[PDB]
């Protein structure tokens, strides 16, 4: 049993005032471990390597589309860099609707890189349960 | 080459009589290995650690929504615990429709924990091909 | 820090003339490493083992459905084998629409196996940004 590898699973909460979400990180099912830092809406990478990244956001209801982006930031570039984008057009039947949107992929990251999630529209996101909207990464 | 880590990929089959699905586990592409147990519709975790979990269910067609939950059960709690929920409202164009719904995330699990998948409606699930509905986990 | 494990993240580009997509593999965020080969629209597995596989394709707009398949080919079988299928029916509101479709699961593969992605309709795929359509795998 080795690792000790950095790992984090974060879950949704009521957002206060493309916007980034902020996160639960220790309560319920969320957690961070092995030097992973969740701070200031970011995941802070402690070790350069290849990570698998994910998030699902569930959206629920007059807009055109919903969109998620998981986004990397480094002080090397400080142009921020877009790793994953889920974008879906919306079908105006209700209109009490909801759609999950889910991403995950692998990326090579520098120690010190920053990760956040951004949505088209913070007021659409379902913040109510921890298993509907979340965001996670681990070192491979 | 180490691991020997527990790993399982399960695939869909015709369900007999929120309901849990049951699974193929050795035929075709499914499998379990390294002490993973598939029994009684559960995945039985043999080693406490962090696992990545997934399932896609494809649904196909007068209902409101479809929903998947991947769900953990322990004899510690025996309140069952909801790890992942995909829920989507349905668009009544056809109505011969179908939608895949896909989840996966990482979780810290006790050896002895139980995992199952639950759907809003067993009669909606496409059981026909193994690559449309499935469910899987591995130790990280 | 061990591995040295085979790993690849590939991203979308303008397709030239079920069709397989072809891929970016070194520029931007794509890459292959540790003996992984991307050639002739395939991912060529260099080591038998269990791999986690994924792809999202985003589709954008008079058709019935969209579909992705990730597909394995070996010279053992040369019947090609379907590992993952995302299929979704389409809702003809616009009709400037778009839908992401995302798969990933674990599979046991022979060294020498070949992997490709196939879609229902190459002209529907959004090729414009690298974070909308992609395809990836790593050795577990
Ligand atoms: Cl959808």
């Amino acid at each position: 049993a080795d690792g000790d590898k950095p790992r984090a699973h974060l879950t949704v909460v009521r957002q206060t005032p493309f916007p980034a979400l902020h996160w639960e990180h220790e309560l319920g099912l969320a957690f961070t471990k092995n030097r992973m830092n969740y701070t200031n809406k970011f995941l802070l990478i402690p070790e350069s390597g290849d990570y698998f990244i994910y998030s699902q956001v569930t959206f629920r209801g007059k807009p055109d589309s919903i969109t998620v982006v998981i986004t990397k930031v480094t002080d090397s570039y400080p142009e921020p860099t877009q790793l994953l984008m889920g974008t879906k057009s919306v079908c105006e039947v209700g209109s009490n609707w909801f759609q999950p949107i889910y991403l995950g992929a692998m990326f090579s990251l520098q120690e010190g890189d920053k990760l956040m999630v951004n949505v088209s529209d913070i007021s659409l996101v379902d913040y109510t349960k921890e298993d509907k909207t979340f965001f996670g990464a681990f070192l491979l």
